[PDB]
């Protein structure tokens, strides 16, 4: 009898032959196996269906951007974003190397491309052997290390021979046998490209790899290993149907230029042809602006790379061109029709939250649960998991160690909340009152005399913790919100408040009206007079003064100088619509929301909060005062899973996070032709982010006082919703 015909039985303990002290881990990639293939054609794939039903499965493993083979395979084995591990696409130009990378060039074997630490190198350093039958990077000497057994990539090797070789490796004596293995097949990616994802050729390709996995499982059973091996069946990305009618050609807007090179496809990038001499002097911004808002409902958008949504984490590599393009589902871009492959084939590379880009993940073996279906997770999380399976300490990476513990029968690593590394103080009322130059309207109720339940109301999940190392913060308590105030930057790092479903906003105006918070040092850029007619810059509020839960008028404590941030007039359009219109609707839909908002400073576009050194280099002198202008603003919205519960009494949390670019115009949204502001909601959706994304870029940590385990909270904070096509 074959493995697939046996009944599914629980493997609570590894059932291993005498020559095996612990089960190995095998990482098995089916290139271009989009998650939906199993959703729809599972009945035709008996082998992979048994792995899913007898193992641990997610409907969608989220890939990394761009959704191509080399970035994503190397992300899986490093736990790193492509921008950090250096393999940002299958084809790259490095201006400092003055060298081009591609899959059919000898540069593919040059170790200088491959950063980070792949799991076989991690294993080597910790006395664990590896055998790789193809995997990007595995035929390259990385950190002076090669897998104990490896194969130089050769796509012509029959799939059966690859599986048989691994099965022979598993028969090696213990002192030479690897503990970690890889297998890689080019299908169903090959048929998806040549014939499209919805084709009889892809179905044949899916049946072929299903029989090949069965061949693997049958071999393990013959060796007595089918209950002594942790299998991770995975893919690098999904597949989409391209069209010649959904292809953007830049020469429509630029003319038939030849001084630029465009990496064609859905995640296209642009650089001058005269490199490296002009790689940094080229006027990318002028080119980006010439390509912006040219068509109604334009299906491509130019982005200078720091302006891409942070959730993509696609900017901190010199191999990522300063100009990139973001493409709608099914759409691709090239310089002209001669600079691209066939426009009607299957393709991938698009936004890693598009449903058809989602990837496969099944875990099967002693370590994995039986019949468990788990929420989506990113493939950068798998490196830590394989480390736990192999008894390895992981190298530093972007996965959140412990966030996949719910996949395992018995979690290996027990995660902790990060320590608060800030310096916390109390801010005393010890500021001499000064004229702010404000002209408050008569209906603004002043703060004439400045001199537990409220705390829980404003931070019902616990206050955000300051991860910023040695940063000086004091907590400012108000009746309706809590502020984490930076004494080093003289502006608030976050404000937290709860917006109940029946709470009303005030209609009154409050222009050019502030009250000096006598608990903080007075700065010239705290005053109304500084921003008066300041064409360069205005100010905005973290907590909305119109929200007043007790009284009918403007909430005067929200007018404190500790509650304002520098803010462009252009961004005020977004911020005002968010708070005057969207938040009220979200609170109706969610039965209230808790809100935390604040500034972000990521001037070096690495997705992490900036050092003091970096902030000093990016300060601006405006109206004879040094001022630090945020690069983004964050907002985190939290409510209950059960709609009968208000945010102060959640049995379980629902979280939405956003990292909004703080730009001095709204060219990103193409608003010249618009007479209503719903485009603000589209901008929010595009720039949604994991809670963990916000934590990394602000040095803050949320929800630490909740009773859920740390791993459960990591699951909440790493989640990101998929755009359903
Ligand atoms: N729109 C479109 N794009 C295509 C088509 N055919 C290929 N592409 C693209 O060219 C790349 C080369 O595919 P290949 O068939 O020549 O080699 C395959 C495979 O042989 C190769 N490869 C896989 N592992 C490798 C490895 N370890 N080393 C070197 N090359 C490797 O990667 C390629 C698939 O990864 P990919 O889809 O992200 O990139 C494709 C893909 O993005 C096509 O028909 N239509
Ligand atoms: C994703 O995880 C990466 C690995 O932890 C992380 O990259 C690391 O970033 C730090 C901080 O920039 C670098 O640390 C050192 O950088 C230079 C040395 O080159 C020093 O001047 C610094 O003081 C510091 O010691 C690491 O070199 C870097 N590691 C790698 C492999 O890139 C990324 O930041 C993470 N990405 C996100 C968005 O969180
Ligand atoms: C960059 O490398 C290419 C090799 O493809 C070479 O032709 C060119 O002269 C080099 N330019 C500089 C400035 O080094
Ligand atoms: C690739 O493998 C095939 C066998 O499947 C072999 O004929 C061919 O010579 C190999 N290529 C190289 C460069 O070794
Ligand atoms: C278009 O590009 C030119 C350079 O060729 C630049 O001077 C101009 O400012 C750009 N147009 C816009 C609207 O930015
Ligand atoms: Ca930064
Ligand atoms: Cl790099
Ligand atoms: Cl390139
Ligand atoms: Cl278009
Ligand atoms: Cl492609
Ligand atoms: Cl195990
Ligand atoms: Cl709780
Ligand atoms: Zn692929
Ligand atoms: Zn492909």
């Amino acid at each position: 009898k074959s493995w697939v015909e046996e009944t599914c039985e629980s493997i609570d303990t590894p059932e291993c032959p005498a020559e095996f002290e612990s089960p190995p881990t095998l990482l098995f990639s089916l290139d271009g196996f989009r998650a939906e293939y199993l959703h729809t054609w599972g009945g035709l794939l008996p082998v992979i269906s048994k792995l899913k039903n007898c193992g641990t499965y997610t409907k969608n493993m989220r890939p990394m951007y761009p959704t191509k083979a080399f970035p994503n395979h190397y992300s899986i084995v490093t736990g790193l974003y492509p921008e950090s591990h250096g393999i940002i696409d299958n084809k790259m130009y490095d201006p400092k190397m003055n060298a081009s990378f591609s899959l059919k060039s000898k540069e593919k074997f040059n170790p200088l491309w491959y950063k980070g630490q792949p799991i076989w190198v991690t294993a080597n350093h910790q006395e664990v052997k590896s055998g790789t039958y193809f995997w990007p990077g595995s035929d390259v000497e990385i950190d002076g290390i090669l897998p104990d057994i490896y194969k130089v990539y050769n796509g012509s090797v029959p799939f059966e021979e690859r599986i048989l070789a691994v099965l022979e490796w598993l028969q090696l004596p213990s002192h030479e046998r690897p503990h970690f293995y890889t297998l890689y097949l080019e299908e169903p990616d090959s048929s998806g490209h040549s014939h499209g994802p919805v084709s009889s050729e892809v179905i044949k390709a899916l049946q072929k790899v299903d029989r090949l996995v069965g061949m693997l499982m049958d071999g393990l059973k013959d060796l007595g290993l089918d209950k002594c091996l942790n299998l991770i069946l995975i893919s690098d990305h999904g597949m989409e149907q391209g069209s010649c009618k959904k292809y953007v050609y830049l020469n429509k807007y630029l003319g038939d230029v030849n001084n630029v090179k465009v990496v064609y496809g859905p995640a296209a990038r642009l650089r001058p042809t005269d490199v490296p001499e002009t790689y940094y002097s080229f006027n990318y911004e002028a080119l980006a602006k010439n390509l912006s808002c040219r068509e109604p409902n334009q299906h491509f958008r130019p982005y200078l790379k720091p302006f891409l949504p942070k959730r993509l984490h696609f900017a901190k590599s010199d191999r990522i061109e300063p100009l990139t393009f973001y493409l709608d589902p099914q759409w691709q871009l090239a310089l002209n029709p001669s600079e691209r492959k066939y426009c009607g084939s299957g393709f991938h590379g698009s936004d890693n939250l598009f449903s058809n880009m989602q990837a496969l993940f099944i875990g099967y073996g002693p370590a994995f649960k039986h019949g468990a279906e788990v929420d989506s997770f990113e493939n950068i999380e798998v490196y830590n998991l394989m480390c736990d399976l192999l008894g390895l300490i992981p190298a530093p990476n972007n996965g959140s160690h412990g966030s996949l513990n719910h996949l395992l029968k018995k979690p290996i690593y027990n995660p902790s909340h990060p320590k608060e590394e800030g310096f916390l103080s109390q801010c005393p009322i010890k500021s001499t009152s000064n004229d702010l130059g404000c002209t408050c309207d008569p209906w603004i109720v002043p703060i004439k005399d400045f001199e537990d339940d409220i705390y829980h109301m404003t931070v019902p999940y616990g206050r955000p913790r300051i991860l910023l190392k040695q940063h000086r913060v004091c907590l400012l308590q108000q009746q309706q919100f809590l502020t984490g105030y930076s004494l080093d930057l003289l502006m608030p790092l976050w404000a937290s408040y709860t917006f109940l479903s029946n709470d009303q906003f005030s209609r009154d105006d409050f222009s050019n009206c502030l009250y000096q918070d006598l608990r903080i040092p007075l700065s010239p850029v705290h005053k109304c007079s500084y921003y008066k007619s300041n064409s360069k810059l205005s100010y905005g509020f973290l907590t909305p003064p119109r929200l007043n839960r007790v009284s009918n008028h403007i909430y005067s404590e929200a007018l404190l100088t500790s509650n304002i941030v520098p803010m462009y007039q252009s961004f005020q359009v977004i911020w005002h619509y968010l708070h005057d219109t969207l938040l009220q609707r979200y609170a109706h839909e969610r039965n209230g929301i808790n809100v935390v908002s604040g500034p972000v400073f990521d001037f070096d576009y690495d997705g992490r909060y900036d050092s003091l050194e970096i902030l000093k280099q990016n300060s601006r002198v405006i109206r004879s005062q040094e001022i630090l202008i945020p690069t983004h603003f964050f907002i985190v919205l939290t409510s209950c899973k059960q709609l009968s519960e208000t945010p102060l009494e959640c049995s379980a949390l629902e979280s939405s996070a956003y990292i909004l670019p703080h730009r001095p115009d709204n060219i990103e949204s193409c608003t010249h032709g618009k007479r209503e502001s719903s485009w603000v909601e589209e901008l929010l959706t595009l720039h949604r982010a994991r809670v963990t994304d916000v934590e990394l870029i602000t040095g803050l940590s949320f929800y630490q006082d909740r009773q859920e385990s740390v791993s459960e909270l990591l699951r909440l904070k790493t989640h990101l919703p998929i755009f359903s096509q």
